[PDB]
């Protein structure tokens, strides 16, 4: 089956046609080409299945990833070169030589830009002059502001109704002038730096690349330099030392459902290697005659990278640059509302329900945002659609691997240092116990006879009922089989087809089992607990506050309710045997306290914010509990652990690295070999 790509032009179909030829030629995949006027049409054809695939720049990604449409990239231009390739540009502001005026200094002057709603030619700029442009907000377009901040412009595809100032540099004729395509000589990064370099504009706002493109030799180079973002002025090649913008290169989007990826891949990775950087005059693929500019793909691509399944346009685009466009939307006063407040991420139902619960006492500083797994969670604080959640040692890897880090730290009861304590915050944290928890009756259960048996896990990837005990078990025998560790287990977020979920119940209905959320009765600490005390499994990887906080009327939850800590043993690593409250001379591992993650941009607000609403609603806090405890859901440990002393500082452990530990994150890294999250693939890719 042929894979349709979408042209937005004649010399595009064309050289699609040409593409198209030379596949079935050299007895490659097929390629069918499909002409519209332009990217949105491209987009809309791709969504109503008129067309397969579409390459576009980051403005449209965007675009694209919204409903109803919701196209997701699936190739990277990769661009630089074989040696040193990336899936990155740089957004610089270029100026000719002989003058001197630094980025504050563009008011009135003339400027030349790629099109309305690019990376590079729009958004990048205009976002970093929003300081002086003056814009009151919505509903009065950011348009009308810069083309009162600029004399004149080329803003190709800007409307020539509304915004004439916008449209007057464009040098295209007629119905051409100020045209988003071709017809206009000053469109994409090369118009635009012919525009600048025909004295049209004063600054040309392209890509890095486009003057040693576009200009065949080195002195005529000596001409132009850069705007730095610092007021200074520096050589066209110092790009890395100075830009506006670092930003994700082009990327071929298509249909998220049904998007026929597979071939997509497929032909570009052929046609890739048949016609890529020189390999082939009889045609080429990173090449557009002369006269032409960037016909389908970026001229000088060296190449095309998939992307991880787990990415959208929102992940693609980076937190920083996707919020970025958005923001070309909202007032000043919002923008900053939006960053004063504390997005929330909740994992289920009853986490959102007291994550609310507190939201209307937080006085508009803390609002909530809800995903039924952690990982999902963990992608809308990326997406900087969430921003903040308290993780388990586990997670904390996985974030880390993902560029969030560490705020504060849950505080639990003392090394006894003691005394329902003052000075909590800034006492130092002290791990937890990875305890294997059995029934006493069952005398003959050892740490060494444990594996064969049925087990009970918090869930996986968590410190305490997954990575420390498989971690053990897996020293031993190198087997990357983990579903053959245990006959049945009830390790949440598994395969509910697999070994590893026969035990989990799901709900009240017998619904949701397995999942990584409270909706599965039997998951979590308490979850993993209740597991073994209804005999399902017959060892059970928490804690040892889960055992004591859930026995002897502790709990009052029927399941609980005549459990008494006396019928339950910890196995230590010795192959003895002990009692629950000897647990400090026998448990597997000591897991490092759940920490609470945010991006970077977010830790000194939420630093604050947290602060002060532990002091209400805190362990030991006034409007706790005639108002609400922010650290009690009972048993169900929602949103925080119910033994939470408190937030405390960090320390200057503040690096999931430094947090977590050498040794830690050693054993992370072994046990992930046997496979990794399409998460931590998908920010391996977003990474580099
Ligand atoms: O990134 C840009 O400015 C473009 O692609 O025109
Ligand atoms: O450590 C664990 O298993 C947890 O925190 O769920
Ligand atoms: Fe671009
Ligand atoms: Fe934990």
């Amino acid at each position: 089956r042929s894979v349709q790509w979408c042209a937005v032009s004649q010399p595009e179909a064309t050289k699609c046609f040409q593409w198209q030829r030379n596949m079935r030629k050299v007895r490659g995949p097929p390629v069918s080409c499909i002409k519209r006027d332009s990217p949105i049409q491209c987009i809309q054809a791709i969504a109503e299945n008129r067309a397969d695939a579409v390459t576009l720049d980051g403005g449209f990604i965007y675009e694209a990833g919204l409903a109803p449409y919701k196209l997701r990239p699936v190739a990277a231009e990769v661009y630089g070169t074989e040696r040193q390739p990336r899936t990155h540009y740089y957004a610089v502001a270029v100026v000719k030589k002989g003058g001197s005026f630094q980025l504050n200094e563009l008011q009135g002057l003339k400027s030349c830009h790629t099109g309305l709603r690019r990376t590079a030619g729009w958004n990048v700029p205009i976002g970093t002059l929003r300081p002086f442009l003056n814009w009151t907000g919505p509903p009065e377009p950011i348009e009308a502001a810069v083309a009162r901040f600029f004399s004149a412009s080329c803003v190709p595809g800007a409307d020539k109704g509304q915004f004439p100032n916008l449209c007057r540099l464009c040098a295209g004729t007629g119905e051409n002038k100020c045209a988003f395509s071709s017809q206009e000589p000053y469109f994409s990064y090369s118009g635009a730096f012919k525009c600048l370099r025909d004295g049209a504009g004063d600054v040309a706002f392209i890509r890095e690349s486009t003057v040693f493109e576009d200009l065949s030799d080195e002195a005529e180079r000596d001409e132009y330099e850069l705007l730095c973002p610092d007021n200074t002025r520096k050589p066209v090649d110092k790009f890395k030392d100075c830009h506006l913008a670092r930003v994700p290169s082009h990327a071929v989007v298509a249909r998220s459902v049904n998007g026929k990826e597979d071939a997509i891949w497929n032909l570009l990775r052929q046609a890739q290697e048949k016609f890529g950087k020189d390999k082939s005059p009889k045609f080429q693929l990173f090449g557009s005659p002369s006269g032409q500019k960037d016909l389908l793909f970026k001229d000088s691509a060296i190449g095309f990278s998939r992307v991880p399944p787990r990415i959208d346009s929102g992940l693609y685009l980076g937190s920083g640059y996707f919020t970025a466009i958005q923001n070309l939307r909202k007032s000043e006063e919002e923008v900053a509302a939006r960053r004063a407040r504390v997005v929330w991420c909740a994992v289920g139902e009853q986490e959102l329900r007291k994550c609310n619960q507190w939201s209307g006492l937080s006085e508009g500083s803390v609002t909530c945002s809800s995903a039924s797994t952690t990982e999902d969670c963990i992608a809308l604080v990326l997406k900087g659609e969430a921003d903040a959640m308290s993780l388990d040692g586990g997670y904390v890897y996985t974030a880390g691997k993902c560029g969030l880090v560490p705020v504060l730290a849950e505080n639990y009861k003392s090394q006894q240092s003691s005394d329902p304590d003052p000075n909590c915050v800034d006492r130092p944290v002290e791990g937890y116990l990875a305890v294997a928890v059995v029934r006493r009756s069952d005398t003959s259960l050892t740490w060494n006879s444990v594996k064969g048996k049925k087990s009970c896990h918090t869930a996986v990837d968590r410190t305490a009922g997954w990575n420390i005990p498989m971690g053990l078990l897996f020293n031993q025998t190198g087997s990357c089989k983990f579903d053959e560790y245990f006959s049945q287990s009830c390790a949440p977020g598994s395969d509910p087809r697999s070994n590893l979920c026969a035990l989990c119940i799901g709900d009240e209905q017998g619904e949701n089992k397995c999942v990584p959320n409270s909706n599965e009765r039997y998951y979590g600490y308490t979850g993993a607990f209740r597991c073994l005390a209804e005999n399902a499994g017959d060892v059970a990887f928490v804690k040892d506050v889960t055992v004591l906080q859930n026995t002897d009327g502790n709990n009052n939850e029927a399941w609980a309710k005549d459990l008494k800590l006396a019928d339950f043993a910890l196995l230590c690593l010795d192959g003895k045997r002990k009692p629950v409250t000897e647990a400090r001379s026998c448990h597997l591992a000591m897991a490092p306290n759940h920490a609470v993650v945010s991006r970077m941009d977010k830790v000194e607000r939420l630093k604050q914010v947290l602060l002060h609403q532990q002091a209400k609603f805190g362990r030991n806090g006034s409007d706790c509990p005639d108002k609400f405890c922010l650290f009690q859901s009972e048993t169900k440990n929602l949103l925080f652990n119910d033994n939470t002393e408190c937030l405390a500082r960090l320390h200057g452990k503040t690096t999931y690295e430094k947090y977590l530990g050498p040794q830690y994150v050693a054993g992370i890294t072994n046990l992930k070999k046997c496979s990794t999250s399409p998460l931590l693939e998908a920010c391996e890719f977003l990474r580099k």
